[PDB]
């Protein structure tokens, strides 16, 4: 279920959080992580810390933690005001911005920002001053492993205070997926979407005289557009599944057919479409 109310009392808002797939901003780029686009959502994940915040934060035993907190509790509540009309995308984006907060705090997320780089440093020196003589975490780990179930329930309560929501989710085990096939898998969740959509369109317009062509011109943009970043993401899939033994064997169109859920992809709708 939801969290108890008292639970989210504990958690806060933070006005700095109000409400596409770019090919640049990722370390190494051109190196380890060629061929990742980062998600329109991740690029405006609502996380900062700065060195100021550290400052203050400090101060006081755990409010540099409960800061986290809050800011995961704003991000879900943003992302449910976005996609207040529809609870399951606003679940899976939930899902997805709380892994990604997970490779932040533990100082692996592929974005090239002060945030990404910087949280691990300030989070691990916060738990020296205050656990370096009892038995609770010292390194972001450790950390976000005894954590995230609360960092969960922060955006439980941060999805709850958007419109009042009493279905509440689990996060599965996102946190635990690669960041890169996370997201392949939302870019999936867009793309197989747009595509079973354009092509019902395409057929019903064409195959039931210049809306036909005028459809067809608009169908092969969009083709055009996302091919372009299938072929990209498959550069980064294919160079790096040779490190996991139940994808290995995997193409990039079979990896979302089969292993994800959440994407709607179909032989007819993705493999039929970017594949050849
Ligand atoms: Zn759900
Ligand atoms: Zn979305
Ligand atoms: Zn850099
Ligand atoms: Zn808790």
């Amino acid at each position: 279920k939801c969290p108890t109310e008292e639970i989210c009392k504990d958690f806060s808002n933070l006005p700095q959080c109000r409400k596409n797939w770019l090919g640049s901003s990722v370390k190494n780029f051109s190196s380890d992580n060629k061929g990742v686009l980062v998600p329109p959502r991740r690029q405006s994940l609502c996380l900062r810390i700065t060195l100021q915040d550290f400052r203050t934060k400090k101060k006081k035993e755990g409010d540099f933690e409960k800061f986290i907190y809050s800011y995961a509790s704003s991000e879900a509540r943003k992302l449910r005001t976005i996609h207040n009309n529809n609870l399951e995308k606003a679940h899976q984006a939930i899902r997805y911005s709380f892994a990604d907060i997970g490779n932040i705090i533990r100082g692996d997320d592929m974005m090239d920002t002060p945030t990404s780089k910087e949280t691990i440093t300030y989070l691990e020196k916060v738990l020296k001053i205050y656990n370096e003589n009892n038995d609770k975490p010292k390194d972001a780990k450790k950390w976000w492993t005894e954590n995230r179930h609360h960092v969960w329930e922060a955006m439980m309560c941060g999805y709850q205070s958007a419109q009042k929501d009493n279905q509440c989710t689990g996060y599965g085990n996102i946190d635990d997926i690669p960041q890169f096939l996370r997201w392949f898998r939302e870019w999936g969740t867009y793309v197989c979407e747009e595509s079973e959509k354009n092509m019902n369109t395409l057929k019903a317009v064409c195959f039931p005289n210049e809306m036909c062509s005028s459809t067809l011109k608009k169908y092969e943009e969009w083709y055009n557009k996302r091919k372009t970043e299938w072929t990209e993401q498959s550069i980064k899939y294919n160079n790096d599944k040779i490190n996991y033994t139940d994808i290995k064997t995997l193409s990039p169109s079979e990896y979302l057919i089969e292993k994800c859920p959440e994407c709607k992809c179909t032989k007819k709708n993705l493999q039929d479409v970017f594949e050849l």
